[PDB]
């Protein structure tokens, strides 16, 4: 069902050479060392190689690490990890007896872009926070939830390495850790980025556009109600803590009837959408969709940014942020 | 028109360089030696160089090969020729007077991925066997048919090279050799892979799925009728010698009427399909479809294999193969 | 479940009457006399009267036969069995204490065209082979699978007689034997004759027709690729032992992506075509659909044969068989 | 390409044992005797029997006929011919080595309901007339057209027997005879009975029904213009003689433009129809459609007759025929 803790046996004697010192590269670093592990760190000699050395991690080059450690936490992007894996690590992978390879998210594994040896223990360890607030909870010794699983194993005890890191990063005890597979992680992390999020923006991008152009509302008026307030975020504290559906008591009845009746009116209008995009991911199209834009130079990515920023809404909103006293993007 | 045989004049005095020694390697290789020609062979040093070494071919690398021969039999995949042709051969092609390129199939030529010199003759030589069974028919004398044609020539003495290599490969005499172009072969070799083959699988992947989940058949029951028996492959022999439509006498009348009526009921449902996929090939979309997923790292290819093997059908069929005593894969 | 073997008790102390000696006659005939049982055989005097008792099996007429046996293996067509059952056997059926009545396939039972007495042991024993090769499976000792079941019983041991006859036919042991009902047999044997087979022909009858009349291929060219070769041998024999899907390894990658992507494209296009036909069988229409044509002298059957043989394809393919030296229709 | 005549060689030294003496019975019978051929005749004993014998035919029973004749003109219906062919003729068919078998129309052959030996000469001889007027075309000597062909031969000269009978029936010389096969005959004879004829009736059954109920015309008024006059049948003679499209010259211009423009307006509305019915015949359904109705006792056939006769149109038309002084049914 769900795990709460495990023995912390294996990794006392084996070394862990971490790769990357990004956002997650700074949260896992602090914890495993502060829970009983000798560790070195990996990052190419740019600005980041000088900082985490000030954390006492005797940082070397990337390939210096995997040639020492039986583990490597590849806390680096899900996009350029391809480039690394075939210049450096694969010539290093085949030249090894045993190795335990872990990732954060599996946009590259689940969609088949990585096929490591059968001499390697494959696992996943997914934090479920943006990366900043996690440091408010670790100081509190507070666990937090993680997703796990396996793609490939040749050891029998591949899971305890994950359950070890499941206690190595301090995410448990206090929280929980889910058993799963790689497919069921990348599916969700992208489903948020396809179906429920962007529709939130379109409605806010349409209701405003529908108010001014058609129904005559002034631009400065509307945005104070839709999202320029903190209600759309201050609501989220209730959801994470007081629950989704009990949240509606804190708005009066006249908002409930208007909201619940429509939630079921326009339910089948969006389940039809989600059935398409998920099937557009289970097949791996979104990887072949993205992985060619990279091989063209981000044309569309450039344009749509050149529209939404230069759209009608941010125009009038930039005057608001110019008028509430906050910053103004160059 | 359909030819049977020709003179075997030109290649007496020109060395037969050969590239690749794969499945079609051993097909054409020991026939040109057997029917009286000199050969050097091309391949890249790996396990296939071993069995290639055991057969008396005096083998060099590829660049040294074409620097000797006026002909070449590029019996290598239809996918990595692009890699080879621009590293090795093209710097050698422009440094060659006259040369005659032969291929198996033209997925790369017909779709324009290869632009050889004007100083070169171009031909196609396609067998229509899988590759294994030729030495059951070859030593037996009864040959097998081939397809031919031209894309580009600057010689006027072109077709005899193909008709020469046609005897170089032993598929003639006894068999035949069809006159055609590059387009009309690569069109067909994929039309099988798009329209009539996969629909065969879907129906078998639906009728089973429709029997169990809706009509209550046990899974171990059905598969013994659909394809796991000697019903399907055993009748391919009747179609090969006794003819397609005369095959149906060997099933009684109650099976005939149910089949012929539906063959014409659901004909316009599939011609409707085939009109689309062929036009999706005549234009070259399928090459621009394949050419990119290569340049992404086989994402979709990985997934569908990760579905059909992990689907419902193979699961219960893997238990069957675990139960008839035959092999079952380590995966 | 998949039963493998049983005691062979019941069929000792009787005589095994058998009706019909067609293809499946000599299949089962050879084995009951081989595996230690007494037999008389039933067939109505024609050429088959020659070869049947020429192999030793004593013969009386059918009415002279079923009166001797408690069992009977009606290995005759699924079409004219109606004619026999009401002239001869039914006047003989009522004149029995017990009786055991077995068939090969149940196009006549499951669709209600036979309703035997109350004291008959009704069973099914279905081979799943064409009939010829069974001696290539038999003398190697390897069994092969059979389908079974019951419709109407008044004896308590309706299944042991089937399991008894199951060992009387040589298909077990070594192979298997499935428990089922009559409905689940005729459903499949006809579904192959309705959905996946004829579509195989139409595509081959369309792609060729579409190549020549629209895309300019010469007729002698195409057929050498589609089906005029024995390529279908070396693709489905792989399916017989090397598996449906693992056979794709023996075709290169470019033939896979073109095939698997389309198998899922045109899946829902054919599941419709199956659902409409199976429901046309579960209701019993196809038995009525045949049964009236039989009562009109095979008009349509005569015509479609006068089309498919006189079509464009055989008009050209016959000249190829006229040209490879293989047999032409004599 | 078309034939006009042949040598009259084969049928000398034989006897032509005819079966049936119906409407076409007296068509072919009178002529074969009166152009130099010996004949016996076949018909099962009813009122029709002795009238042929009253005209000199040495008649016997049916099965008597075939054993005296290498030929058999089966001038009988296309429906009960099945009943005969398996009770009587099939036990008799193998009595001959060579035997010749001729029909009028092939609703039973082309749709596969007959499969004779491979030692029998199979042919078709189709007159194209009702049967009454042939003895107006005959005495004047002017021939008339026929359709021919073969289904099965085991003799090498299956055609001169047809070209022989082609002079046995007198339809040539003077006329023509077309080369064809069985399929291309039954296709046409039924296509007339499916597409162009019944639509003629429906329009006449609708335009009237549309005039009275909707647009207010009286019933006695309209029918005098639509079909109760002999114009419509007199519109036909000009077609048979002066040709289809030159026929319209005898109607003034205001009727032409109203007719030609609509002939092309509502063309694809009926080609869309005909494509369905012919394919409903080429596959052989209409024989299976009919053949089962015979095996159910003509239920529908009874009803539609019980409707169209008891419809609104014949009701008011029967009063008109009751009013012009002609018959009343
Ligand atoms: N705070 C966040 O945004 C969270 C990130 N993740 C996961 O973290 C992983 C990466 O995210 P972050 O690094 O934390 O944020 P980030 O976007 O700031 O990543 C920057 C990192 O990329 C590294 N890098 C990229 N290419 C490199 C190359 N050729 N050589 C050396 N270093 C290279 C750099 O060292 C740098 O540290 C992803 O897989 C993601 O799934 C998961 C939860 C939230
Ligand atoms: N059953 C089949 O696969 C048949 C093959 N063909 C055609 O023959 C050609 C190739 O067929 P096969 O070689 O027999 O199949 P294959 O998949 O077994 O090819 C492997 C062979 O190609 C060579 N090779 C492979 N990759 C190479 C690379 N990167 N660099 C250098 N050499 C490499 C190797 O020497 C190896 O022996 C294709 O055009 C194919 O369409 C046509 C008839 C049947
Ligand atoms: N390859 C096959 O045909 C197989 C046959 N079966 C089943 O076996 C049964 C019949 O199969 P077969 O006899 O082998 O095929 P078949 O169509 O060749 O039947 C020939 C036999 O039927 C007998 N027969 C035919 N007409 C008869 C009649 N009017 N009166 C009396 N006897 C007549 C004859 O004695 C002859 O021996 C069916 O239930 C069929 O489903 C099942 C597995 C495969
Ligand atoms: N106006 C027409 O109906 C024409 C007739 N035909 C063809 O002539 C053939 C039959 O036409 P007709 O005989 O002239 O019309 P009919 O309907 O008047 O036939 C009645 C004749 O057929 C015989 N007969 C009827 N029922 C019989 C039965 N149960 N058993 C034995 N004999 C029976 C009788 O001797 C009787 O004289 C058909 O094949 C038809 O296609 C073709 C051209 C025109
Ligand atoms: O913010 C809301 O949702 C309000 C409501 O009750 O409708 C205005 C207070
Ligand atoms: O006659 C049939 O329907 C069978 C077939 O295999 O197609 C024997 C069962
Ligand atoms: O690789 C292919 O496409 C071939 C096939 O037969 O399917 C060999 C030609
Ligand atoms: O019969 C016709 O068609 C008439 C016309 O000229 O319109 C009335 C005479
Ligand atoms: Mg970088
Ligand atoms: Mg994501
Ligand atoms: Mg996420
Ligand atoms: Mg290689
Ligand atoms: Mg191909
Ligand atoms: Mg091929
Ligand atoms: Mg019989
Ligand atoms: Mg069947
Ligand atoms: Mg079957
Ligand atoms: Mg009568
Ligand atoms: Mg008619
Ligand atoms: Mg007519």
């Amino acid at each position: 069902k769900t795990v709460l803790d495990a023995n912390l046996d294996p990794l006392k004697g084996k070394t862990i050479g971490v790769i990357g010192y990004g956002n997650q590269g700074r949260v896992q670093a602090t914890i495993m060392r502060e829970n009983g592990l000798n560790v070195i760190v990996g990052n190419v000699k740019d600005k980041y190689y000088e900082l985490a050395k000030k954390e006492g991690f005797e940082v070397y080059e990337i390939d210096e690490a995997v040639r020492r450690s039986d583990v490597a936490l590849l806390l680096i992007p899900d996009e350029v990890m391809k480039e690394v894996y075939e210049k450096k690590i694969a010539p290093v992978l085949q030249g090894k007896k045993e190795f335990v390879l872990d990732f954060a998210s599996g946009y590259n594994v689940a969609f088949g872009l990585i096929r490591p040896p059968k001499s390697v223990d494959t696992i996943m360890v997914a934090p479920r926070m943006v990366g900043e607030g996690i440091m408010d909870l670790h100081k509190q010794g507070k666990g937090y939830p993680v997703l796990l699983g396996v793609k490939q194993d040749a050891s029998g005890k591949a899971w305890d390495y994950a359950k070890a890191i499941a206690k190595g990063i301090g995410a448990i005890p206090g929280g929980i850790a889910v058993i799963s597979s790689f497919e069921e992680e990348a599916l969700l992390d992208l489903m948020s980025e396809h179906t429920w999020v962007p529709i939130l923006f379109g409605a806010i991008k349409a209701c405003y556009d529908i108010a001014v152009k058609e129904y005559g509302v002034s631009p400065e008026a509307a945005l104070l109600e839709f999202y320029a307030s903190g209600e759309l975020a201050e609501i989220a504290r209730l959801i994470a803590e007081e629950g989704i559906f009990n949240q509606m008591v804190h708005h009066s009845t006249t908002s409930q009837y208007g909201t619940l009746t429509r939630m079921f009116k326009y339910y089948d209008v969006v389940r039809r959408i989600v059935e398409n995009e998920a099937k557009y991911i289970w097949d791996g199209s979104f990887a072949k969709e993205w992985s060619l834009e990279q091989q063209a130079g981000y044309p569309v990515f450039y344009r749509l940014w050149e529209l939404a920023t230069q759209s009608e809404m941010a125009k009038a909103e930039k005057e608001l942020y110019k008028l509430l006293g906050r910053k103004v993007k160059n």
